[PDB]
This record gives structure tokens, C-alpha cells and sequence, in this order.
């Protein structure tokens, strides 16, 4: 005669904006649509215009209650147009019940699905910072007592059991508009330049903030319909790749800490080619006999970099690698982020030496290599990493000697101005620095930070397998540093 269950009372999803409250996630309130088929069972004649009204084919309805004939209760249509639904509830057909629901809206859409992610049909995070943040975003679900019938007929409610609590708002660190201008320029490239997938990062090297994180190829999460897993794929925190040249600054780093350099020594690269055994280390262009330490990385000279490894050994190399965080745990706890490799020995041998001081051996995400850039931009102060607003900033760690970054940053700005300048990379208006690397087709990498003299943003490019990204990196920080309203430090 009478039945206590307990329907529960969806919460209000939090908000999710950038740094500035722009939306990026909001919940929609909608409607579903459930019925008693033992209520339904009773009313037949209603049910082809039931079926017609939900574009579901008259004898599939029929055959699908008819099978649910002892059960309780059954979902018609998920998330209408709460006026669709109203529309549906004025046939007033005996059974059919309607629930308010929250469904997700994402009003940057595209711009922005890897880094937000997106909700499953249960409103319950499933990528991104939906899922990494769902305990802050979802919170609690209320309970209903209420009153059974002999076929589901609710009478009342005993009491409010549980009051549902909203929940919280999530600010990101994203800055949309900084957002915006790298999913651009970003997607531009991997057209100009007859590409597969890229990514690029943008850190405030200040705070620890990611400002922008973007990828290609990408999927608007509002549209979900035919699913393309390569689209979803958050590469920033996913692919590991190996990064190549862009690690000889940190080579360079312990070199210039070791005691036993600076930048006016001198290595002989001649004839652009060395040996170990079996391996070969090649030069990309050999007409070189005597370098310096700048003329290292302006020739991006795999010979010079390997020599001054030997003398270091290969413990100091990765140490520094270690310590900006190279094949580390960034502690973003992103969902499927990726470690990469970092390796060990106990007795490096003269070719692993070689290769972990030119980028090869190990593999980073483009996110560590952001924040291994922004920790020699910062003058060699680590700041943690954040995917949401910070406020209080967080003391960071030192983890290069600061004459050593800073002395760092000039070759770096020399290797921007004198050559790997001039057809691209010069960012206008303010002294950048950075270096470029050519992954394997290859992957093409730059990383750099800017302005030179009080360094605000690192960023990071990552284009693959094109038919190139220096000039990404010039537009998207000309522009990034723009939109922050830099004042540009390139002054008579
Ligand atoms: C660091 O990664 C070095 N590269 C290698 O040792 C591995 C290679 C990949 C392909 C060739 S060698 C140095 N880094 C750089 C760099 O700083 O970008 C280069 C660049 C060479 C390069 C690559 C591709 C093309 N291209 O038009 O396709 C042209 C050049 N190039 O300018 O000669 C490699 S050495």
C-alpha cells in the first residue's frame, strides 16, 4: 500500500571562469523526462502520440515500455529545452514525469575544451578540470522521503532530509583573451605550414600560472557527437616528447656553475663531427672550428654542447634537468598528465652524456619545458605550477644560481638577436630570448621568455610532422605581452 524510496536533488554545478570571470563552464538548467510504465501501462491509446512527440518510431516506444512492464521507472528524453519539455508535459499523459536538470554549457567552446574538459551525461566531471576539479565544482546532492503508490505514485514528502548545496566556483589561471590569441596563431601554423597536431603553452613566470594552454587539433565540447579521440588528446599534458636543443641551456647552465666556464670560453667543434665508438654525433652545419660558449647555441652545435658535457660530466647536466623539473610530477594532477623520462646512471657513459646534453635520452611534456624555461626567465627561481587563479603567491624554490640564469638569459637573447632572428622570432617592441629545437618527419620546438630585462611570460611552441614555430612564438608573446600591458623594454 505504501513505499518509502528516495529521489536525489541534483546540485548546482559550479561556475568556471578565467582569471578575469569570464564563463567557461556553466550550469544550464534543462529538462529530462522519465514515466512509470506501470502508469503508462494504463493509458496505451496515448502512446503513438507520445512516441510521434518524441520523434521515437510508434511500435519501438510500444515494444519498449511493453518490456518494461514491472519496472518503476524508465528515461524518456534526457536535457530538452526546458520549454521543449514544457511542450511534451501538455499532452499530459498519464505517467510521464519530467525532473529539472543541470546540463554544461561551454561558451568558449573550442577555444578552450582541453584545459576546461567537458562533464559526462551525469554532470559529473570526465576530462580536464572538470574532472580534476569535481569535488570543488559538483557538491552535495539532496535526498527526498516521499511516499510510494501501487504503481509509483508519489503522495508527499516526509521532510528535506538533505538540502543540496551548490557547488563552488573555479577560477582558472587562464586569461581567455591570451587563450584566444594562441589557439589563433597557433591553428594558422599548422595550416600555413602543412601540420598534423601542435600545442603551445603560455606561463607567467612570476606566479606559477599557466595563462593559456592550447592544442591542436581540437573539438567543440558542446557538440560532442562524432568523438575523434585524437581531438580530445590534452597533448600540453599528455604527449611526451623529446625536446632536443631546447634543453642545451640547462646544459649550459651547469656548465656555467661547474666553476670551469663561462661564455668567452672556447670549444672546437672542427670537423662538425665526433665519435664514440658506433655513434656519431653530427652538426647540422660544419664549418666551424673554434666557439664560444653563445656560438654554441647560435650554431646550435651538437659537438660543442657534448664537449663541454664531457668535461662537466653528465650527473651536473641532469641534475639542473632534475630540478626545473625535467621527467618530474608537475603536482597538477590533471588527469592522464604525463611524467616523461628522465634517465639515471650511476656511471653515465660517454654517449649518454652526449645525448641528455642535447635534448635526446629523455622526454618532457611541452608544460615542463614551459616551466623549466620559466624558472631560468624567473632569475633561476622555481615557481609552482597552477591551472586556477593565485592570488597568494607561493614561495619558490631556487634551483639555479641566479648569476647563472641570469648570465643565461643574455646568451639566449644574443642567440635571439644576432642569428635565429631576422627571418623570425624577434618578438617587436621588447628583447626576447629563447631556443629553438627540430624534434623527428620531425616535430618542430621553440621555447623562450620575454621581455629580457625583467622577464614576465615563457612560452612554449610545439608543431609536428609539418611540410615554424619561431615566428608562432613572436606573434602569439607580441601580442601576449600586449594584451598584459607590458611596456616594451627596447628604449633609445
Ligand atoms: C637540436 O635539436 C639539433 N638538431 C638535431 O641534432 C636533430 C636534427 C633534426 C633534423 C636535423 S638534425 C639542432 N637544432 C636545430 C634547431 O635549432 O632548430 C636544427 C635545425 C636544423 C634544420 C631542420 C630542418 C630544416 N628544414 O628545412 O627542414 C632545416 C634545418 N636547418 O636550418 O638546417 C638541427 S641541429
Amino acid at each position: 500500500a505504501r513505499s518509502v524510496r528516495h529521489i536525489a536533488i541534483p546540485a548546482h554545478r559550479g561556475l568556471i571562469t578565467d582569471r578575469n570571470g569570464e564563463p567557461l563552464a556553466v550550469s544550464t538548467p534543462v529538462t529530462t523526462l522519465w514515466a512509470n510504465p506501470k502508469e503508462l501501462m494504463t493509458a496505451k491509446e496515448r502512446w503513438p502520440q507520445l512516441a510521434a512527440a518524441l520523434g521515437q518510431d510508434t511500435k519501438l516506444f510500444a515494444d519498449r515500455i511493453e518490456q518494461n512492464a514491472e519496472r518503476e521507472f524508465i528515461y524518456l528524453v534526457r536535457g530538452l529545452t526546458p520549454e521543449q519539455g514544457e511542450g511534451v508535459i501538455a499532452l499530459k499523459v498519464p505517467g510521464v514525469y519530467s525532473i529539472e536538470e543541470f546540463r554544461r554549457f561551454y561558451p568558449a567552446g573550442e577555444v578552450v575544451a582541453h584545459a576546461v574538459g567537458f562533464t559526462d551525461v551525469d554532470d559529473r566531471g570526465r576530462e580536464g578540470i572538470e574532472l580534476a576539479f569535481d569535488e570543488w565544482l559538483a557538491g552535495v546532492p539532496g535526498k527526498r522521503q516521499v511516499l510510494k503508490d501501487r504503481r509509483g505514485r508519489v503522495i508527499k514528502d516526509v521532510q528535506v532530509t538533505k538540502n543540496a548545496k551548490p557547488g563552488k566556483t573555479l577560477a582558472l589561471s587562464i586569461d581567455l583573451r591570451l587563450q584566444y590569441l594562441a589557439h589563433r596563431e597557433l591553428r594558422n601554423a599548422l595550416l600555413e605550414n602543412g601540420a598534423k597536431a601542435g600545442s603551445l603553452v603560455i606561463m607567467d613566470v612570476k606566479t606559477g600560472e599557466i595563462l593559456a594552454m592550447t592544442n591542436q587539433p581540437t573539438y567543440n565540447p558542446n557538440n560532442r557527437r562524432n568523438l575523434q579521440p585524437a581531438a580530445m588528446r590534452n597533448r600540453a599534458m599528455i604527449d611526451v616528447f623529446e625536446p632536443g636543443s631546447t634543453v642545451k641551456p640547462f646544459s649550459m647552465s651547469a656548465a656555467l656553475a661547474s666553476g670551469r666556464w663561462k661564455p668567452s670560453d672556447i670549444v672546437d667543434v672542427y670537423p662538425g663531427t665526433l665519435q664514440i665508438g658506433r655513434y656519431t654525433i653530427r652538426d647540422v652545419s660544419r664549418n666551424s672550428r673554434q666557439l664560444d660558449l653563445t656560438g654554441i647555441l647560435i650554431k646550435s652545435s651538437n659537438v660543442g654542447i657534448s664537449k663541454i658535457a664531457f668535461d662537466i660530466g653528465a650527473e651536473s647536466i641532469y641534475s639542473v634537468m632534475q630540478q626545473v623539473g625535467l621527467g618530474q610530477d608537475t603536482g597538477l594532477g590533471f588527469p592522464g598528465e604525463r611524467v616523461g623520462n628522465l634517465p639515471n646512471h650511476r656511471k653515465w657513459p660517454k654517449a649518454e652524456t652526449a645525448t641528455l646534453a642535447y635534448g635526446y635520452g629523455l622526454s618532457v611534456t611541452a608544460i615542463q619545458l614551459a616551466h623549466a624555461y620559466a624558472a631560468l626567465a624567473n632569475d633561476g627561481k622555481s615557481v609552482p605550477l597552477s591551472m586556477t587563479r593565485v592570488d597568494r603567491v607561493p614561495d619558490g624554490v631556487q634551483v639555479i644560481s641566479p648569476e647563472v640564469a641570469s648570465t643565461v638569459q643574455g646568451m639566449l637573447q644574443q642567440v635571439v638577436e644576432a642569428q635565429g632572428g631576422v627571418f623570425r622570432a624577434q618578438v617587436p617592441g621588447y628583447h626576447a630570448a629563447g631556443k629553438s629545437g627540430t624534434a623527428r618527419a620531425y616535430r618542430s620546438l621553440f621555447a623562450g621568455f620575454a621581455p629580457a630585462t625583467d622577464p614576465r611570460i615563457a612560452m612554449v611552441v610545439v608543431i609536428d610532422e609539418p611540410s615554424v614555430s619561431a615566428p608562432v612564438f613572436s606573434k602569439v608573446m607580441a601580442g601576449a605581452l600586449r594584451l598584459m600591458n607590458v611596456p616594451p623594454d627596447n628604449l633609445p
